[PDB]
């Protein structure tokens, strides 16, 4: 057969012409219309597309429920299953209890992460209707959110385990009866035997073998035939690795391959079985058989601890990690080491082999025969005497890739402490699974002892030698894991040797060692969340200071919200693709797009030659189009391909082949000061006698800081969809953007037609965070272009790696400082110079470091300062703002010479800190007058509140208590500057209308990216016009509604929209009162009907600008900012000294939101904000070849925080009566300024490696060198001891 | 870039209408239209 | 919008009676300015109620 | 002239797009005594009624 069959929410799909290439999250999106799932990496990492299978089990004979990656998943592997997607559970007219409670508890901002993590949740309850709090977190460790800090999504979903933002009381209970039926079709199917299928697709045949007999036979004839089982692998090596393999045979329903059999020497799993199959047999296992059986079992369990998430294992094989042979394989160092025994099978032959280094003879190779695959792996009982421990240190601890991955056995002589045995192997430290195959021979028969360490630690630093420039770089910190893995198992053997009665032989472990040993332990979660109530006279129906949900927050959980490549197609609509540089400078000397043109489906390349009027584009006009003559980074757009599916616009786009003559490149922010490469003059603020402030002094500290850059990944990538209207130019724009007028403006400068031409819409973006406030117009202009030419309408999403590449992100820096200070801790003399790298074209580069400027100070008086700042002009793709715009990065180091302050002076850092901040009515270096200043209120509750006094004794406790962990506490605060630098730009706009129902329609110049922004809007209409917000509407953005806006950004956007909305409503209230007058107690309806018979008009425009502003550097006078925002957070961490992970314990924020328009949108975007942060400062690390091209693409990469990353006890205080008159309704901006705070996760970081480096130093450094981001890397390696030494 | 507003609603209507059939008093219009038509035709008497 | 464009709207509804055209014309000589410069694209209820 | 101006039905369509079409009295005055589609149903792309 050959027809494809497969249920979709129950309805049945019959596939005739099945493409293997075809993925479910494709098939679902583009053939069904059910764009509920989400694209938001396509590679498994961030769960965006999960959805839920259901399928008759024919080996455990019953229904079986899980998730799967629709993004990875091939529809042709889904022969009789069913799908549910997120529109298959409920929708906004019935919404599943899953749904309303992730909207009411604010667990959706952006709501792009929503289904996905909706449908985690779902399927878990589908398998465990009463899951545990520790079930429901390991449910979405696959799953990724940018925007919530994932705080509030646990806490609502911990209704479901065993004032206030929401409700619990009032969520609807569970009833399992009312979820959709099993399709009876499938269940009658189950009877009749597997048939062998095929199904033929443009390039690819896949081959679903039904039989063992089958399978062989075809590898015998075809050993060309590629596995698949999962598609974890082929999936990621078809869409990245441009690999394609023409012929593919599915072996997943074949029994052998997926039997469990228990042995007298351990338990086999056949090669298909999934990883989740592998975790529940072994746990059974472990829970009801003798401990001294199950080491090796618990070695691979602790292992899929930190493999991938739920949706990951549930189709990944155990025999796919074996035979795809990665280096950094996590599983294949534990099967080596334990010796598991491989069955391999092919026509007419068997064998058996022993995992070693024979299995592994090369890079991504094994032992296996063309025609040969593996049957099954038989994973070992342990013995007496025989111990097992496995290892993995990463960049982060959920779902990623290993630096160093390990499994260690050791086998004693029975009744003795002498070596029988020994197995030490490692992944990530070669092309290969390698065993330690010259150090461990040399310990046979020694005793388990000092002297075996120091041997074997000797032999692994000589043996797993690794040279500078290997792949995977970090050889340092590569280096001092395999010998710190080896420590912890040789402390780990040790007590497991005391506890089988040997401890008089091998000696007691020293119980400050102890801590070492532990396997990672997680400590459930504690939030509090405090707000203020408002008025008890204030109307039910002023909304204004109340908790109300977002207003998109069902739809978004639901899947029904619309972002832009959730629209409808046209049936003429065309697809484009991209075509950037893969050189950071060069020439371009040619173009060939041969077979390009070669394509099905193909309509045109097009390039500078093809613009109509300019192509220079940019907001200091400094950038092209499209790339003419020569290319200045790896990702400069060149051109753009046209076809009619995004297929075949990404297999044309492979066939435009350019020659290039390489040009001197600059990269780094070194190379451009070498080279005098920078955009503009310096900029400069100084204040006081530099020359007077040093000498007076008593302390002078020097040094410097490099801070990384960081990618906005917004779950949402960017898209356009770009519809040309045939007449007068005109064209309309649906566009996930930040800047409406700069998208119009660039569309038309480029095709040449008037502004009044082109309108640009926006409903909702999938986050911006400031990557969307320029950069998406480089996507903007080249689809509206296709338009033009092809009269049609032209759509692009841009993949995540492309995006990655393509659309910059926040500037590094670089500083340079010299700070003055008394022995008393004050500050008398500062100097920074400031440098960062802003990529191949201006941007927003030169007002981002004039706010890193404003914010040098943070929260410190300084008499007598200067900073400048330079920015770099390189080889790389443009940076840009990212929440916060320099902010946090002038901060840093601010933060960063006030420890150094206090260390060098012997003095607390918060008194230090307290003794330097400003007072109410001082002046900044700006020359700005701080008035209503509520920072001393912030720090007097968060030093109260977070206990942070007695807590400071128990970190030191610890310390003293516990060698190789240390706890760290450290309360930072903040000042943030409010309005945008440029200040015209602090200007809005807003429409309203109020049709003759009574109804009111109202859009404003902010755009919704899921902070809440349109929910806020509606409060203030709704208080202005004193109608209930039922009566509102706010639609989209748009400009033919509302000309000229200002970017949503600067956290300025509810101030200034909330201005304008207020004014338009003052201005119809002023016209409906001569109705009201006569008719006092009337319905507001009568009112508009009223004046609507009267003849006066329902409609009225509402403008603002931010009066007063205006700094003048050469002056340093005049407010840039209208008002601060302030804050204080208290973190405390815990790190491992010996591998650089870390734990986030308790973190503490009290933030001044003035009179909250909203506190639940306000907390969640503090928390979002924070972890924002908590990313920057020590997770978030994007990596470049020496050439320059971007190296991080993807989540598997870059690591944003997960789930699991979360401070484990979060608390977010809003300052009590703290009313700020000069913003509407007294409220304060909230976006960017709690960014910061997270900063006091990094110098509980710095305090916790100061106590290690006390401890194993052998006269360390004292100031010494924390870069940011504080990652595993640079914290392990700063952590120096005897092992770091070797 | 002096933050002035750049978009305006306006508004129009006609004054001073309103008619009453119980009264016959009122004016139902703002103004009338005027014109004048010549025309000639030919008939065929036979056909119509 | 900042280039000096005109996007203009009304209730009114073009049928073939050059209401546009009477408009375009009207808010040419009212701004001073040449009806080049003014474009009406469409009538629509979310711009005129 | 040119055949550019775009009117309701030039607007392209949707690739989900349906097309509805409207059922009308047959008599001028009449009691509706039953309605019965099912030869309507057997039309390929029938929708609703
Ligand atoms: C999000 C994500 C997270 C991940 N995390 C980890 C991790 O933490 N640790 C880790 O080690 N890996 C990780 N991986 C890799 C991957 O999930 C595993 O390697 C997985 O076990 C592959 O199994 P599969 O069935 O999906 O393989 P497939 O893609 O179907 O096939 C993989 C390869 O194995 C071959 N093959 C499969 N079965 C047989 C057989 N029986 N006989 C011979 N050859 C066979 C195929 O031909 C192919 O070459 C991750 C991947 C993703 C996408
Ligand atoms: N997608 C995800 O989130 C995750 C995927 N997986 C695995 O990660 C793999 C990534 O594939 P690739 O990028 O091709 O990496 P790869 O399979 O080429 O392995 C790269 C690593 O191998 C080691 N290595 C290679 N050559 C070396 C040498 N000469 N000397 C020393 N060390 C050397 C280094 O540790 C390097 O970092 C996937 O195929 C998958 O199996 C694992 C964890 C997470
Ligand atoms: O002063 C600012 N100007 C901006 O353009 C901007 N963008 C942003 O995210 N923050 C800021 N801040
Ligand atoms: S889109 Fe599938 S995991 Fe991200
Ligand atoms: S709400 Fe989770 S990514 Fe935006
Ligand atoms: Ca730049």
């Amino acid at each position: 057969a050959d027809e494809l069959v497969f249920f979709v929410n129950g309805k049945k799909v019959v596939e005739k012409n099945a493409d293997p290439e075809t993925t479910l999250l494709v098939y679902l999106r583009r053939k069904l219309g059910l764009c509920g799932t989400k694209l938001g990496c396509g590679e498994g990492g961030c769960g965006a597309c999960t959805v839920m299978i259901s399928k008759y089990d024919r080996l455990q004979n019953k229904i079986v429920h899980f998730s799967v990656n629709a993004c990875l998943a091939p529809i042709c592997s889904l022969h009789h299953v069913a799908v549910t997607t997120v529109e298959g559970i409920g929708n906004t007219q019935k919404l599943h209890p899953v749904q309303e409670r992730i909207a009411r508890s604010h667990g959706s901002q952006c709501g792009f992460c929503t289904p996905g993590i909706v449908m985690s949740m779902y399927t878990l309850l589908r398998n465990q209707p009463e899951p545990t709090v520790e079930e429901i977190e390991n449910a979405f460790q696959g799953n990724l959110c940018r925007c919530t800090g994932y705080r509030p999504i646990l806490q609502g979903f911990r209704t479901f385990a065993k004032p206030s933002l929401f409700n619990p009381e009032d969520f609807k209970p569970l009833d399992p009866t009312q979820e959709p039926i099993f399709p009876p079709e499938l269940l009658r199917l189950k009877d009749t035997p597997q048939k062998k299928l095929r199904f033929e697709g443009e390039r690819v045949t896949w081959i679903q073998a039904s039989t063992m007999e089958e399978l062989l036979d075809l590898k015998a004839q075809h050993p060309d035939a590629k596995l698949v089982v999962g598609n974890t692998e082929i999936g990621i090596e078809m869409k990245f690795k441009n690999m394609l393999f023409p012929l593919i045979v599915c072996p997943a329903w074949i029994p052998e391959l997926n039997s469990v059999v228990h042995g007298p020497e351990g338990i086999s799993f056949g090669a298909s079985c999934p990883l989740s199959l592998v975790e529940s047999v072994l746990a059974e296992e472990i829970a009801k058989l003798p401990e001294q059986k199950t080491e090796v079992f618990r070695g691979v369990m602790e292992q899929l601890r930190w493999f991938a998430g739920k949706q990951v294992k549930s189709v990944a094989s155990i025999g796919g990690n074996i035979i795809t042979a990665s280096p950094i394989s996590d599983l294949n160092p534990v099967f080596m080491a334990s010796g598991a025994k491989l069955t391999l099978v092919s026509r007419g032959t068997r064998r058996t082999v022993r995992m070693d280094h024979t299995f592994f003879p090369g890079y991504r190779k094994t032992l296996l025969r063309p025609e040969e695959i593996l049957l099954s792996i038989e994973i070992p009982y342990s013995k007496e005497g025989e111990f097992f421990s496995a290892f993995k240190q990463a960049s982060r601890r959920e779902d990623d890739i290993a630096k160093v991955t390990s499994g260690m056995r050791v086998l004693f002589k029975p009744g003795t402490i002498e070596v029988q045995e020994l197995s030490l192997c490692f992944g990530g430290m070669a092309d290969r699974t390698i065993s330690a195959l010259k150090t461990t021979p040399k310990q046979l028969s020694k005793s388990w002892n000092e002297e075996l360490l120091q041997s074997v630690c000797a032999g692994l630093a000589e043996e797993l030698q690794l040279a500078p420039d290997a792949p995977g770089g970090m050889v340092e910190f590569r280096r001092t894991l395999t010998l710190s893995f080896f420590f912890k198992f040789y402390l780990t053997v040790l007590q497991k040797l005391g506890r089988a009665d040997l401890e008089d032989m091998c000696g007691k472990l020293d119980p400050t060692f102890a801590s070492a040993t532990l396997l990672f332990q997680k400590d459930p979660p504690a939030n509090v969340q405090l707000f203020q109530e408002v008025p008890k006279d204030q109307s039910e129906e002023d909304m204004v200071g109340r908790p109300l949900p977002h207003l998109a927050a069902n739809m978004q959980a639901s899947g029904e919200a619309v972002y832009c490549d959730d629209i409808p197609r046209y049936e003429n609509e065309l697809s484009l693709r991209l075509v950037t540089s893969t050189r950071a400078h060069a020439k371009i000397t040619s173009i060939d797009t041969s077979e390009a043109k070669k394509v099905p489906g193909f309509v045109c390349f097009l390039t500078a030659e093809d613009v109509p009027n300019s192509n220079a584009t940019g907001l200091f006009n400094d950038e092209t189009v499209f790339a003419k003559d020569e290319v200045t980074c790896v990702g400069h757009i060149i051109g753009a391909v046209v076809a009619d599916t995004p297929e075949h616009a990404q297999r044309a786009a492979r066939g435009v082949k350019i020659t290039y003559e390489d040009l001197p490149a600059i990269i780094t922010i070194q190379d451009a000061i070498n080279n005098n490469s920078f955009y503009g003059s310096e900029i400069k603020i100084e204040k006081g006698d530099l020359k007077k402030g040093f000498s007076e002094a008593d302390n002078v500290v020097s040094g410097e800081l490099y801070i990384g850059g960081q990618e906005h990944f917004y779950l949402e990538t960017n898209c356009t969809i770009a519809v040309p209207k045939g007449e007068a130019g005109e064209m309309e724009l649906f566009v996930s953007t930040q800047n409406t007028m700069k998208t119009q403006s660039f569309v038309a400068k480029m095709l040449g037609v008037p502004d009044n031409r082109i309108v640009v819409r926006v409903k909702r973006m999938g986050g911006g965070f400031g990557g969307k406030e320029t950069r998406s117009t480089v996507v903007s202009t080249a689809l509206a272009l296709a338009a033009h030419k092809t009269g049609r309408p032209v759509r692009c999403m841009l993949d995540r790696d492309e995006d990655m590449l393509i659309t910059g992100g926040r500037h590094p820096f670089l500083a340079k400082y010299k700070v003055g200070f008394m022995k008393t801790g004050t500050v008398v003399a500062l100097e920074v110079a400031h440098f960062s790298n802003g990529g191949n074209t201006e941007d927003l580069s030169r007002s981002i470091m004039e706010r890193a400027l404003f914010h040098m100070d943070n929260a410190y008086k300084i008499p007598n300062i200067r900073g400048t700042g330079r920015i770099c002009k390189t080889n790389l793709p443009s940076n840009t703002a990212f929440r916060g715009f320099g902010g946090p990065q002038g901060m840093l180091i601010a933060e960063y010479w006030m420890s150094e302050v206090a260390i060098t002076c012997g003095l607390p850092a918060e008194e230090v800190r307290r003794k330097n901040m400003y007072k109410e009515g001082d002046l900044t270096h700006f020359n700005q007058k701080l008035e209503g200043f509520t920072l001393p209120r912030c720090w007097d509750e968060c030093i109260a509140s977070s206990q942070y006094l007695a807590r400071k004794r128990e970190v030191e406790k610890f310390n003293r208590e516990n060698c190789w962990k240390k706890r760290g506490l450290c309360i930072i605060p903040t000042k943030f500057g409010i309005s945008f630098t440029l200040p015209f730009l602090n200007q809005g706009g807003a429409l309203v209308h109020v049709y003759t129902d009574g109804s009111v329609l109202l859009t404003h110049g902010g755009t919704e990216m899921g902070q809440g922004l349109h929910t806020k809007m509606v409060q203030v209409a709704s208080r202005a016009l004193k109608i209930p917000t039922s009566k509102i509407h706010i639609s989209e953005t748009s400009t033919n509604t509302v000309p000229n806006t200002s970017p949503t950004a600067a956290s300025a956007s509810a101030d200034l929209n909330g201005q304008g909305v207020y004014e338009a409503c003052q201005t119809i209230l002023k016209r409906l009162e001569p109705f009201k007058k006569k008719k006092p107690t009337g319905p507001w309806e009568a009112w508009v009907m009223d004046a609507y018979t009267s003849a006066v008009s329902l409609s009225a425009t509402g403008f603002y600008k931010t009066p007063n502003l205006g700094y003048s550097f050469e002056t340093n006078s005049g407010n840039p900012f209208h008002y601060f925002s302030y804050g204080v957070a208290c973190s405390e961490v815990e790190i491992d000294c010996l591998t650089g992970d870390h734990k986030n314990l308790r973190t503490d924020i009290v933030m001044d939101v003035g009179s909250s328009l909203n506190p639940a949108i306000d907390i969640g975007q503090v928390e979002g904000a924070f972890v924002q942060g908590l990313g920057l400062f020590t997770m978030e690390e994007l990596h470049y070849s020496p050439e320059g091209s971007l190296h991080t693409r993807g989540p598997s990469t870059y690591k944003i925080p997960a789930f699991g990353s979360i401070p484990i006890e979060f608390r977010v205080s809003l300052l009590r009566d703290c009313p700020n008159k000069r913003a509407i309704y007294a409220s304060k901006a909230v976006g960017e300024p709690p960014l910061f705070l997270a900063s006091s996760i990094f110098f509980a970081i710095k305090d916790a490696i100061r106590a290690a480096r006390a401890q194993h130093g052998d006269n360390a450094k004292q100031l010494f060198q924390l870069d940011s981001p504080a990652t595993p890397e640079k914290i392990r390696n700063a952590c120096v001891d005897q092992f770091t030494t070797l």
